């Protein structure tokens, strides 16, 4: 399957593995598990409402991984 750049094809897979390591190191090993289950396509406006305890900065940082996961979840 040679066609795309020999790094971007893996950048999309490290965007899942680094989300596992990031979500786990940050405080949320469950969000990684939810994507590693079957790539779950949630709305950030749902998890933002449930984690409204945290700052907008914590939600934007969490949203960086969750949006990346929720993105590959709608895009296979």
């Amino acid at each position: 399957m040679c066609r795309k750049k020999p790094d971007t094809m893996i950048l999309t897979q490290i965007e899942a593995k680094e989300a596992c390591d990031w979500l786990r190191a940050t405080g949320f090993p469950q969000y990684a598990q939810l994507y590693e289950d079957f790539l779950f396509p949630i709305d950030i406006s749902l998890v933002k409402r449930e984690h409204d305890f945290l700052d907008r900065d914590a939600i934007e940082a969490l949203c960086r991984r969750l949006n990346t996961l929720n993105k590959c979840a709608v895009m296979k």
